[PDB]
């Protein structure tokens, strides 16, 4: 207790209840997940970590999750992001056609929480849990993020969207897990077009950041893809936001 096993923060205080809860909610306001038994999600969703070693955990284990967790999402309404989660989900709680991998059942369910099972018991960790880089990268959590981030862009067609951190040394970073997993699943025969949303945190920063070196790194590695580039500075956020909202207005 004064010395934990891991690094990383234990399980979230109360995850079976708020998983169990999450899917409640998110079957009950979405119509096409009425077929979902929230038990057996729970269920299979513990499967996958209970009784296992926190760094031995496969895209396997979480095989029966996905399964149950099989959703059909509009492909040409896709918003992927990378650092930047907080503006990506306030945008899609206002532009309802639009969709973030936090916006589906799986996503939903894991959002801003961790987990993590012991080798020696069949218990949840609520004292620590491993840490991507301090401990092992084979861990619960992260292994499911690149499990249905992987899907999630598979899925993806037409237009794809991705918000992007302007305020940050490396704009586009290739060894985020957007950079890592997500680019490189956009299918070549289905996707057009990603375009990146570069957001602005200064006020008075009027840079093109469409311009970044890091920005012309991602359009070269997506063409090869055969997947044409596009970049679109958002240089007011909250503008935008207030744009989104109110479309009609004049100044938008
Ligand atoms: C796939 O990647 C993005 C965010 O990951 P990161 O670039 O901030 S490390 C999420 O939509 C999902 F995890």
């Amino acid at each position: 207790r004064w010395r934990q096993t891991w690094s990383g923060p234990g399980t979230t205080k109360r995850f079976p209840e708020t998983v169990l809860a999450r899917c409640v909610k998110y079957t009950e306001i979405h119509p096409e997940m009425r077929h979902v038994d929230c038990q057996s999600v729970w269920d299979a969703f513990k499967g996958a970590f209970i009784s296992k070693h926190p760094c031995d955990i496969t895209e396997e284990d979480y095989q029966p999750l996905m399964k149950l967790g099989t959703q059909t999402v509009p492909c040409n309404k896709i918003l992927l992001w990378s650092r930047i989660k907080d503006l990506a989900h306030q945008f899609t709680q206002v532009q309802r056609d639009m969709f973030t991998l936090e916006d589906t059942l799986l996503g939903y369910l894991a959002d801003d929480l961790t987990w993590c099972g012991e080798f020696d018991t069949s218990k949840i960790n609520y004292q620590s849990c491993p840490d991507w880089r301090k401990d092992c990268s084979n861990n619960p959590v992260s292994v499911f993020w690149k499990t249905v981030s992987r899907r999630f862009a598979e899925a993806a067609c037409d237009v794809v969207h991705v918000m992007l951190d302007g305020s940050r040394s490396k704009i586009f970073d290739k060894d985020s897990t957007f950079g890592s997993v997500e680019v490189h699943n956009l299918q070549p025969e289905k996707v057009q077009t990603l375009e990146a949303w570069v957001i602005h945190g200064g006020r008075e920063d009027s840079r093109d950041l469409c311009q970044d070196p890091t920005i012309k790194e991602l359009e070269s590695i997506i063409s090869k893809r055969n997947i044409q580039f596009s970049c679109k500075n958002i240089y007011r956020p909250d503008k935008f936001l207030q744009c989104v909202k109110n479309p009609e207005d004049s100044s938008c």
